[PDB]
């Protein structure tokens, strides 16, 4: 695993969040809007015109916890989540998860997992908020067993439903396997299916099997992807879609100009799917970034993003943590 890959993953996550943010929840977004957006963005004279959202706010909190406590400290991490919320509450947090932060900030809970368990009448959140921030677990911990147990724990601080935390594990594993050289598309899916069959044993495996079917077809319409995989706030309806976006964009897409590289193509395609665009693109962007590396994060794109320099600095620190774990 190279510095290029860790850098790529975090910068890809940042780009996906920043670029996807203006379209999130849009019923009307289609590819022409996204292509226009990109060509305008590339000519913007001022840097830093795209602000990040909760997806990145929580990512940065995860990273600062991993650097402060590299053996993984869920109490430290919970505190950083709640304090980040308190400091910048308008970044775009889910309507449910705010109550978790409020309870963590209160004196009443000793068990930092207990607020999450109380969400949605004790069923817990099945939102994608655990998955949107989880990439860095795969960037800090080379051992897959660590990736799984820490992805799960980091997610369970807000997402107590298995759909929520298994979605976070799935996203962490997709980044993990993308880091392993440049696996062939079919090997990558086989790796993910193998792991999720064990973990769920099966909603996420079902979606991964559909993905295998889609990848074996040609010219699959957006509507079929949306209808079968989803583009929603639920982890089940967003994490597989992000994985699909990444795997699809390993090859040319006839509607996206081939002057865009694979990572750019992945982000554009993700956003073009509509729905939860900042989170699907932040997840697909983390996976693509880990896979292709920083070579595909172009200067005109990355300069557009709030906190790019801090993000690059944090990628160097995560890389050193990863190397130390070896
Ligand atoms: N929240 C948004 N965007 C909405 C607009 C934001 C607006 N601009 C603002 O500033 O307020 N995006 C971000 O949140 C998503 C991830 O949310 P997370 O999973 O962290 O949130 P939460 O746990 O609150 O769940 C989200 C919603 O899912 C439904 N839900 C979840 N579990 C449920 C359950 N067991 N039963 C019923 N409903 C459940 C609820 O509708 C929750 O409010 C990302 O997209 C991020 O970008
Ligand atoms: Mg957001
Ligand atoms: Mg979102």
């Amino acid at each position: 695993v190279s510095l290029a890959q860790v850098r790529g993953a975090l910068c890809g996550a940042l780009l996906g969040d920043c670029m996807g943010a203006e379209f999130e929840g849009s019923d009307a977004v289609e590819l022409p809007d996204v292509l226009e957006f990109v060509r305008l963005l590339e000519k913007e004279k001022k840097a830093g015109t795209l602000f990040y959202t909760d997806d990145t706010a929580m990512t940065r909190a995860v990273i600062q916890s991993l650097i402060a406590k590299p053996d993984f400290d869920e109490v430290d991490m919970a505190k950083r989540f709640a304090e980040e919320y308190k400091k910048e509450p308008t970044r775009g947090y889910g309507a449910g998860v705010v109550q978790v932060f409020k309870k963590l900030l209160s004196p009443k809970y000793s068990d930092v997992f207990q607020p999450a368990r109380e969400q949605f009448d004790g069923k817990g959140s099945y939102g994608n908020g655990g998955a949107m921030r989880v990439a860095s677990i795969a960037l800090a911990y080379p051992n897959i067993q660590d990736v799984i147990k820490f992805a799960r724990r980091s997610a369970q601080l807000t997402h107590a439903s298995p759909l929520g935390y298994n979605g976070a594990i799935l996203q962490a594993l997709a980044v993990h396997f993308a880091l392993q050289g440049e696996l062939k598309r079919d090997t990558f899916l086989e790796q993910l299916i193998g792991e999720m069959e064990r973990i769920e044993g099966l909603p996420f495996c079902s979606r991964l099997k559909k993905i295998k079917e889609f990848l074996a077809s040609s010219n699959v319409p957006k509507a079929d992807i949306v209808d079968e995989l989803g583009h929603g706030i639920a982890a089940l309806e967003s994490v597989p879609t992000a994985i699909y976006s990444f795997l699809h964009c390993m090859e040319s897409d006839p509607d996206i100009p081939d002057l865009y590289n694979n990572l750019q193509r992945t982000i554009i395609y993700s956003i073009s799917l509509g729905g939860d665009t900042d989170t699907i693109a932040t997840m697909a962007g983390a996976i693509a970034g880990a896979y292709y590396g920083m070579d595909q994060v172009t200067p005109s794109w990355k300069r557009s993003c709030e906190a790019i320099v801090e993000t690059e600095e944090s990628a160097v620190k995560l890389y050193e943590l990863y190397c130390k774990q070896l």
